[PDB]
């Protein structure tokens, strides 16, 4: 949850 979307942590963050 740095800033992307909601569901991009789980891509990277």
């Amino acid at each position: 949850v740095r800033r992307y979307p909601w569901w991009w942590p789980y891509l990277r963050r």
